[PDB]
């Protein structure tokens, strides 16, 4: 579990958005496993606007954060899950470090500000879900 609290959006995976997300949405993309929806509150974290490829995440099943060498967005095959048929998922980056399922939601964070978040993972691998070309996130 875990979101992004930017300005009045919330970012969360698609696959884990609660009644509250879908009653409140602003955008969604099952293609990217993103949803954004609409809080009253202001945010406390701010974007990357950047092509970092290193950068640290935080992983809930270690309780630990982790640096990582991550891939550049691309279109990446997924399995079939409960949430998803097989399809290709888009605007994902892969790099090697530990995730479990639960995992989804962990922040990857570079020195410039929040990249994306935990979308995907298993056999050493954790995928993340960019955020970074989401300028309208910023106004
Ligand atoms: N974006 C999706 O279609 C995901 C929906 C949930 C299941 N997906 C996974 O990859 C799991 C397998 S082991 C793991 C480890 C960290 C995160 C997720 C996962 C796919
Ligand atoms: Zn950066």
């Amino acid at each position: 579990s875990g979101a992004i609290y930017v300005g009045n959006y919330r970012v969360v995976n698609r696959h884990l958005a609660t009644h509250n997300d879908w009653a409140n949405l602003v955008w969604e993309d099952s293609s990217r496993d993103l949803l954004v929806s609409s809080t009253t509150a202001q945010g406390c974290d701010t974007i990357a606007r950047c092509d970092c490829q290193t950068g640290v995440y935080y992983c809930s099943s270690r309780r630990k954060h982790y640096p990582v060498s991550f891939s550049k967005p691309s279109l990446i095959f997924v399995e079939a899950s409960e949430y998803y048929p097989a399809r290709y998922q888009s605007h994902l980056m892969l790099a090697v470090g530990h995730s479990e399922p639960g995992d989804c939601g962990g922040i990857l964070r570079c020195q410039h500000g929040v990249v994306g978040i935990v979308s995907t993972g298993g056999n050493g691998l954790v995928g993340f879900a960019d955020v970074r070309d989401l300028l309208w996130l910023d106004e």
